[PDB]
């Protein structure tokens, strides 16, 4: 199975390969009733956003449904050049007016269900350097085929998460929850998963949101509700060891609280080396949240 | 008080600093009845090996009683080039042969405490290039003034864990245990402890070892016992990210033990790219224990 996979190919809980031998035009048939759409995570993402757009631009009218930006609050030239290239920019005001804005990716996908409609939704990160038009028909592949499937996990590869997925998000998986050993990127931006799901599970803070997702998945619907498909080659910002540390610690305070271990709140405290010598340290509290947005079904019911 | 730190500094739970002004000579006069091990536990060092030896060879005899390299089973040429180091060759069979044989660090530490007399016992890793000869009288220092000091723990700088320290290790301690959030290298492989803690507590497996004696000395002692010494430059083997994942997880496992969390026993399990494009993958099983050797009181009481 995993011995011979194209991009595209679709992994079942049962250790099931399919290889889909469909088109973006023979989808839109399988759909019938159902909508789909795409949600594109943004805070300050200026020059990458409108490529990212242009790949899933052809994409609307047609198979998907609606095209969302999410405005995370961003300060640059964001919001304009969205616009630019065809997409609907809908910030965390407007997308849920009457619940105060919490910062962090979770609050933005949260805030998204509100605003979207689509009985499908694909979310997408708008940090993409050159991404594949298929990504999106390869997401919705699994769930429009009628078997029970509710969330589309994807996997990719380095081209020539990253560490915090091999070192913290897999591993403590496997301590904690070793049926989801099988998956391969855990906190992977782009994937799919329809309303039913999405409205009736809470949505974790910050980078939390996809650790969470996955074990409450997993949790309600079992294992044969997850699939898998690979999307091939991936690249986006470089972060700094600083950041990852940080995301680290929300994915470990996340994936504590799934599995009902106390986490103490406790922001991780880093220690930056100063001069060349290392002759003294900078000290650096990154913020942790514990808080849960509920059931979007508990705030605005579709 | 970190705004300013010399290669020697010591750091005490009350957030106070301490620059030590003796030397090896004074520290040897300060002993009094008190003796000092230093063991350095090998599995295929035979290159780095015999520099690391030569750097502590002028100690002992005078500051440290005795030099112990602890055998885990070396292949290659280490058990002949230790000996003409100057070095006392001391494997894991030799060192408890009533007890058999579990593979990885943390037995090697644990058999080292049958194989060691001296009252005070400081480890350092064979694979370092370059260790400063001021090491092990840094690391003893806040051991032979009296104020109930058992754990003295190093910070290093990476010159011009790594990685699993700063993601897995201290995000997981900040989440867990977040008085030890001031540890800054919680899996340094270089640090001192009295026998009477030692021989109390038991010892994680593989490379667990280092972690489950921080809490073990935190949960029993408080944080009273635990001090900080900068020893400035560390270098050893480059470990790739396959290796660093499977550290991670005993890392957490053994982490997680000692908080009462149940481990589900089973193993990371990575998927490598096999060709460029990442057309396959090989499946990678690496092994995780969660046994625990008894304190060594209770098997060989000193
Ligand atoms: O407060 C925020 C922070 C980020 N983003 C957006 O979310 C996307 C991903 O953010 P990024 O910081 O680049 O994520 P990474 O640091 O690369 O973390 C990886 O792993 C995370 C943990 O699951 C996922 O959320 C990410 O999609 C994935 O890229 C980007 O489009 C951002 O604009 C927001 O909308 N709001
Ligand atoms: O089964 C083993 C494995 C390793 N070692 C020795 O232990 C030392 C450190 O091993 P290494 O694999 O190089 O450790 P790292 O992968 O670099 O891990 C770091 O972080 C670990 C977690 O605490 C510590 O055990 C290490 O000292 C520290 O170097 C070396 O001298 C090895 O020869 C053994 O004696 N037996
Ligand atoms: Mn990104
Ligand atoms: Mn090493």
């Amino acid at each position: 199975g995993l011995r011979d996979t194209r991009p595209g190919d679709t992994w079942l809980a049962d250790r099931s390969w399919n290889r889909p031998g469909w088109t973006v035009a023979e989808l839109e048939a399988a759909k019938a009733g159902r909508t789909i759409s795409v949600v594109l995570p943004a805070l300050d993402e200026e020059d990458t956003i409108g490529s990212v757009i242009d790949s899933i631009s052809p994409l609307v009218d047609g198979l998907v449904d609606e095209l969302i930006v999410l405005d995370s609050g961003s300060t640059d030239d964001t919001e304009i050049r969205a616009v630019a290239a065809g997409a609907r920019v809908v910030s965390r005001e407007q997308a849920l007016p009457e619940v105060p804005i919490r910062p962090g990716k979770g609050e933005a996908l949260w805030r998204s269900l509100a605003a979207s409609r689509g009985d499908i939704v694909v979310f997408v990160d708008s940090d993409l350097i050159n991404p594949h038009p298929m990504f999106v028909p390869w997401l919705v592949g699994p769930l429009l085929t009628g078997d029970g499937v509710h969330l589309v996990k994807s996997f990719y590869r380095r081209p020539l998460g990253g560490r915090v997925t091999e070192l913290v998000a897999r591993p403590l998986l496997a301590a904690l929850r070793p049926e989801l050993g099988c998956i391969l990127q855990p906190l992977g931006g782009e994937y799919a998963a329809t309303r039913e799901l999405l409205t009736s599970v809470p949505f974790a803070p910050g980078y939390g949101v996809e650790i969470g997702l996955l074990v409450d998945t997993f949790d309600r619907l079992g294992l044969d509700a997850i699939a898998q498909v690979n999307l091939g080659v991936r690249e986006h910002r470089n972060r700094p060891l600083a950041e990852l540390g940080a995301m680290s610690r929300q994915v470990i305070a996340t994936l504590l609280s799934r599995c009902g271990i106390p986490d103490s709140g406790v922001g991780l405290t880093q220690f930056v080396a100063d001069g060349p010598e290392g002759q003294s340290y900078t000290q650096h509290t990154w913020p942790v949240s514990l808080a849960d947005r509920p059931p979007m079904q508990a705030i605005r019911p579709r």
